[PDB]
């Protein structure tokens, strides 16, 4: 149940509500511009032919070439595809990038596949998929169950297939840094969600040196969240939580020990110095900004009322249900929406993709400095239309982004009115 497609067009319809589109505009937007269905056939370990089902879907180009990841996931569906190109789609156009949505993926369970097969696997999707994407058409990127690795071994197939006759480098992003990959791509998603946590201060009015933040899951998102926040904001790393528990420490906690403690225990439980807690009250400390970076889902009806932090940043891909939303906008609760306070990993991929294209590559301090604009100004274009038109952050958002492509598509001539 619940169809993940649907649930875009609904959400697509929401904010249709909110501002003046016309309806052959929406229709054409409701629907992926191009879908690519491919078969992936690729030589076992032990001789067998096995064929896997791939997708490529491009939901939408009027602003540039389509971009979005490939997911190599067992439970990959073609609807879940489409769905995340969509939100890849206004991603791409709430933070001003010259780029579509796209999407990619396939059935797969990586976790029985063999570094031989994965490089096969990896290489054939590049076979398959080779006539719908390129430097100006459509450039992938990592996802789940997948890495810069394979980011180089598709790279580099596309290069053999098109002969060099371009930026081949281009073609995709995340990739290593011996091959076409740029500097910060680690630390994009938590640097993009720490300029908005300080643009979001900014606007609040309130000073964050010295306040205290609970980071929800500590993965490389949260912990580097938490580690931006301590050394560039100055605030007091207060709880995080694995996918087993939580911690809590009201005097702060250092996020490289508590990482170091992780890897060594196998999880972030019975850290020394520390209370054990559960997400359930980690979500409900009196904090100033609490950043989910974790499953998805986690901010409902149940738990929306007892919410005590300032700032919501939404690193995780919508850890926040809509009447959540509701609840928390009635509270006073400044909201970044999910798809642009993550947006950060997007944005460096884009420079990633400039800098190939251009053939000259940038230090991490330019790197950090356009992506500091960039967050910013998309921050405060939000929370401008936020203002002006009295509505949600995430309706704000989602206004700004179908206006920007709606814009691009009228300027084309794709749409009449
Ligand atoms: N990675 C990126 O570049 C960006 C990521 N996002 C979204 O953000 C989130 C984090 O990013 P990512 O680095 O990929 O995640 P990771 O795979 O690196 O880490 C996953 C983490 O969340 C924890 N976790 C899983 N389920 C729960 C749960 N039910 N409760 C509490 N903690 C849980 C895991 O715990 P444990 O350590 O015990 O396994 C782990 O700490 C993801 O949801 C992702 O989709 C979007 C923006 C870009
Ligand atoms: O870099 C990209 O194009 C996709 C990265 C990503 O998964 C994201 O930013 O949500």
């Amino acid at each position: 149940e619940i169809d993940p497609f649907e649930m875009a067009v609904k959400q697509l319809e929401r904010a249709a509500q909110y501002m003046d589109i016309s309806e052959e505009a929406l229709e054409w937007l409701k629907k992926p511009m191009r879908i690519v269905e491919v078969s992936v056939p690729i030589e076992m370990d032990d001789g067998s032919v096995k064929v896997f089902t791939g997708f490529r879907v491009q939901h939408n180009w009027a602003r540039g070439p389509t971009k979005g990841g490939i997911r190599w996931h067992p439970a990959e569906t073609l609807s879940t595809v489409k769905a995340l190109a969509t939100w890849m789609t206004w991603k791409v156009a709430v933070v001003d990038l010259p780029y579509g949505g796209g999407k990619g993926g396939i059935i797969v369970n990586p976790k029985e596949l063999s570094e031989r097969e994965q490089e096969r696997l990896a290489r054939a999707y590049i076979r398959a998929v080779y006539d719908v994407i390129g430097p100006w058409t459509d450039i992938p990127a990592p996802d789940v169950y997948t890495n810069p690795k394979i980011m180089g071994w598709m790279m580099d197939e596309y290069e053999t297939i098109m002969r060099r006759k371009g930026p081949a480098f281009g073609v995709i992003t995340g990739k290593p840094l011996s091959i076409g990959g740029s500097l910060g791509r680690g630390t994009a998603t938590a640097q993009g969600a720490i300029f908005t946590i300080r643009e979001a201060a900014k606007a609040l009015g309130i000073d964050l040196k010295g306040k205290k933040i609970a980071v929800q899951g500590y993965g490389n998102a949260g912990y580097y969240t938490a580690k931006l926040a301590k050394e560039q904001l100055g605030m007091t790393v207060v709880a995080v939580s694995d996918s087993r528990g939580g911690i809590y420490n009201p005097d702060g906690l250092d996020p490289d020990e508590v990482l170091k403690w992780k890897r060594e225990h196998g999880s972030v439980k019975d850290f020394p110095g520390a209370t054990n807690i559960t997400n359930e009250e980690l979500l409900e400390l009196e904090v100033d900004v609490l950043a989910p970076a974790a499953i998805e889902e986690v901010i409902t009806e149940k738990n929306a009322d007892n919410i005590k932090a300032k700032i919501v940043a939404e690193v995780a891909n919508g850890p926040v249900t809509p009447e959540a939303d509701d609840i928390l906008r009635e509270k006073g609760i400044l909201q970044i929406p999910d798809f642009l306070c993550n947006a950060g990993g997007v944005t460096v991929s884009y420079f990633e993709w400039v800098q190939n294209i251009n053939g000259y590559y940038w230090t991490e301090e330019e790197v950090r400095e356009k992506l500091d604009k960039k967050m910013t100004k998309a921050f405060w274009e939000v929370y401008n239309t936020h203002k002006d038109k009295n509505i949600h952050m995430r309706d704000a958002a989602y206004v700004v982004a179908v206006s920007r492509v709606y814009q691009a598509m009228k300027d084309r001539g794709w749409v009449k009115k």
